[PDB]
């Protein structure tokens, strides 16, 4: 996860495809497998408010069947890039506020000739494996990219506290990306249905007959959302004994200070969720047993959490021991709801009693973890500025705040 390129793809998403479903690249380390034809798997726990939604495979639509001259390509213009962002390479010495786009597609003609012309191998053993698992497979029917190369770069309390980036994007480098779901038939039959339901899936549901002498297998995104998202996971979250919130608060305590081995929960967990395998986690508290919905919550808010700086995750740490976590929440929870779907930058008053029971050390705390969110908090209005642009960092850490407080409450 690149925090500048997320921050350019994100604006981007938000430009082009307003209120759509066009999704925003989080990293380009692997971008080539987001172009067309390409299959992607839904991100387990994953949401539309930060991270990535998709997640890559080894294989494209074609390498599942028994390039260029089968893609549209279509100029598109200019996308502005966060107020927070420069842009070299376009401009000369000096800088710009625009990138260059173009978009590739599948063309329709291509899309129906390979339904009329080729099944899906019944011998591939991705595909086989995927439908043993019943798990939806998507295909990249539409990619935007840079039409350039372009390098990008982002532009008081942390010195206090004793406490405290650039990216070539090449050209061709796939910036968003569309997905439709691939659904299979008998006979490995095909199609990728226009209009994508939520209620489809890839495969059929396929059983061995009960009782049977033969083995043979037969036949939005606005605050409001946001806000029930999170509270679906607090919710799975708050089933445990108050000894096993305790424990795993420990644990997520020694994790906080250290972002690499938080990560690595976090893989190693998507991992073990994801394949199904048994949960044998060292990180994981000892003496609560964790069923799976209480396991996949722990992700969510571990893929919340890693969204978030080093720093911002040892404040985190100090303001549970100063117990000024329900005030910060309250503060960042307020903002977002006030302007969550603010398009512009603003400058706003914040309520007085927001801030008004912090001491220095805790004010500070917190003005540190609110503006390393892109929330600048100024205390002697009290005023803040709102950046739409950086939204997604502050809705992850409303996730992160909401665990944490209930596991402190």
């Amino acid at each position: 996860p690149m925090p500048v390129f997320e921050d350019v793809t994100r604006a981007l998403v938000r430009e082009l495809n307003p209120r759509g479903d066009l999704t925003p690249l989080d990293s380009l380390i692997d971008f080539k497998h987001f172009r067309p034809f390409c299959l992607v798997l839904r991100k387990r726990k994953s949401t539309l408010f930060w991270g990535a939604r998709y997640v890559r495979t080894d294989y494209t639509l074609l390498d599942l069947l028994e390039f260029k001259n089968m893609l549209d390509v279509q100029v598109q213009g200019l996308v502005e890039v966060p107020k927070t962002v420069k842009v070299k390479g376009t401009a000369g010495l000096s800088q710009s506020s625009t990138l260059e786009v173009q978009t590739l597609s599948v063309a329709p003609s291509a899309l129906e000739n390979l339904k009329k012309e080729r099944k899906l191998s019944a011998d591939h053993s991705f595909l086989n494996e995927m439908r043993y698992h019943e798990k939806n497979l998507y295909v990249v029917m539409e990619a935007v990219e840079a039409k350039q190369e372009v390098t990008v770069e982002q532009t008081p309390s942390l010195a206090l506290l004793g406490l405290q980036k650039a990216v070539t994007i090449p050209k061709g480098c796939v910036l968003a990306y569309r997905v439709r779901l691939l659904r299979v038939f008998l006979f490995n039959l095909w199609d990728i249905p226009y209009i994508c339901n939520d209620s489809m899936q890839t495969f059929p549901k396929i059983r061995r007959v009960p009782c049977s002498a033969f083995i043979s297998p037969t036949q939005h995104e606005d605050f409001k959302t946001l806000k029930e998202e999170v509270q679906r996971e607090t919710q799975e979250v708050e089933k445990l004994s108050p000894v096993g919130r305790s424990s795993l608060l420990t644990s997520l305590s020694h994790l906080l200070g250290k972002k690499k081995e938080l990560q690595d929960l976090e893989q190693k967990l998507e991992g073990a969720l994801d394949k199904g395998q048994k949960v044998t986690l060292e990180a994981l508290p000892k003496d609560v047993l964790l069923s799976k919905d209480a396991m996949d919550a722990i992700l969510y808010f571990l893929g919340a959490l890693t969204e978030l700086t080093e720093e911002q995750l040892k404040i985190l740490v100090k303001s549970l021991e100063k117990k000024i976590l329900p005030v910060q929440l309250k503060l960042v929870e307020s903002t977002l709801e006030q302007n969550f779907l603010q398009d512009k930058e603003g400058v706003f008053p914040l309520q007085p009693d927001l801030l008004s029971s912090l001491g220095e050390e805790e004010l500070t705390l917190t003005e540190a973890l609110v503006g390393l969110s892109g929330l600048e908090v100024q205390r002697s209005g009290p005023q803040y500025a709102w950046d739409p642009d950086t939204r997604h960092n502050l809705c992850a850490l409303y996730a992160g705040l909401s665990l944490l407080h209930l596991l402190s409450r």
